[PDB]
């Protein structure tokens, strides 16, 4: 089969896919990109349809099996290699890029392809002088010139690695990045399970970031790392998150935290964070969230936002209810958003959870 990765075994193990895995990141489950479109792998758009089922159909078609929206790294590489072939075809039809591309060795061609993936042909073609320097093998001068650009300002850590690749014609920047992340991960990993960071390592990570593990900032970090569960931090989560956040050190991650916090002010992002909290907090083996844990996280995330939070605590402390289902968790935010200061506009026919109907009856008097 034409796309089999065995057909590439004569290449080096480092390649354009591994390069973009470091610079852009790899996602193995369907997700919505910036513009809200279903995507997988390394930036592989599946469809503009709002239908997840449509996206899954395209994915199942491309992979040759029932993926249910989840793929392996090798499958992502096959999709990516198709995308690279198309990008190279475009480069080769581009009168300004073709001569540069043709002149470069394989490693530096990967650096040029990386640029095209990030900014498109027009963007890359605008680097007239730097492209000429590359064609003339004036590597140090090209590197100096590229570092002066807006590209460098937009993504300095990625751009520095791509520039190093042009300067040296080696994969050194990527080997170094990988080692730095491995060595940092190793500071936190569970000594009995190299696949995750346990409670002790999470505490150490918080200590290194000078944050209280019970702070909202630490939950915000977990949200940005798309962490599955509060009780562990997987190697994959750690690597994907450091990649997505453009950080290869604790100092860089620390500097990123206020930027993460600011995102909560953008449209829909607090809701996304609030909904994330339920799955993160709950025991993986349970469908619902134990009431006591729900109360603790509600107090962390809603204090100062939900004007009836103290009354909600009073109500629940009387309650028996063992646990909270996802829909009830989600709808409390909607309730908080719509409710009048005196609860006078509650719609009992709005199909709110019974828990919220009961709360309104309890609270109105107070
Ligand atoms: C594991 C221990 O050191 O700290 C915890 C105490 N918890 C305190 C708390 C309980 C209930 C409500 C609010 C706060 C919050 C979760 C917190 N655990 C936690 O942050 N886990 C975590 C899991 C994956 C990823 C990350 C993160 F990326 F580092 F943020 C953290």
């Amino acid at each position: 089969h034409s796309q089999d990765l065995e057909n590439l075994y004569f290449q080096g193990s480092m390649n354009i896919f591994e390069m973009l895995r470091i610079d852009e990141g790899l996602r193995l489950k369907i997700y919505k990109d910036t513009e809200g479109y279903y995507t997988i792998g390394i930036g592989h758009l599946l469809t503009k349809s709002p239908s997840l089922n449509a996206a899954k159909s395209e994915l199942d078609k491309a992979i040759g099996r029932n993926t249910n929206g989840v793929i392996t790294k090798d499958e992502a590489e096959k999709l990516f290699n198709q995308d690279v072939d198309a990008a190279v075809r475009g480069i080769l039809r581009n009168a300004k890029l073709k001569p540069v591309y043709d002149s470069l060795d394989a490693v530096r061609r990967a650096a040029l392809i990386n640029m095209v993936f990030q900014m498109g042909e027009t963007g890359v073609a605008g680097f007239t002088n730097s492209l000429r320097m590359l064609q003339q093998k004036r590597w140090d001068e090209a590197a100096v010139n590229l570092a002066k650009s807006r590209w460098y300002n937009q993504t300095p850590n990625r751009t520095k690695r791509v520039i190093t690749t042009f300067r040296t014609g080696t994969w050194d920047a990527y080997k170094n990045l990988r080692k730095k992340l491995e060595q940092l991960y190793n500071r936190y990993k569970d000594p009995q399970d190299e696949n995750k960071i346990g409670i002790d390592g999470i505490q150490q990570f918080c200590d290194d970031l000078a944050l209280d593990p019970a702070s909202i900032s630490v939950l915000i970090i977990a949200w940005k790392f798309r962490a599955a569960t509060q009780c562990e931090f997987s190697k994959q989560e750690f690597m994907d998150g450091m990649t997505e956040l453009g950080c290869d050190s604790i100092e860089k991650l620390k500097a990123q935290i206020p930027k993460m916090e600011q995102e909560l002010k953008e449209p829909g992002r607090f809701k996304d964070f609030y909904q994330f909290t339920f799955n993160f907090a709950k025991n993986p083996g349970q469908k619902g969230l134990d009431l006591e844990m729900a109360i603790a996280y509600w107090n962390l995330v809603l204090n100062g936002r939900f004007k009836f939070l103290d009354l909600w605590n009073k109500f629940l402390l009387e309650h028996h209810k063992r646990s909270i289902p996802k829909d009830t968790w989600n709808l409390l935010l909607d309730f908080s958003t719509m409710i009048a200061d005196d609860m006078s506009n509650y719609d009992e026919e709005g199909a709110w959870p019974v828990l919220i109907d009961d709360f309104v009856e309890f609270a109105r008097p107070q």
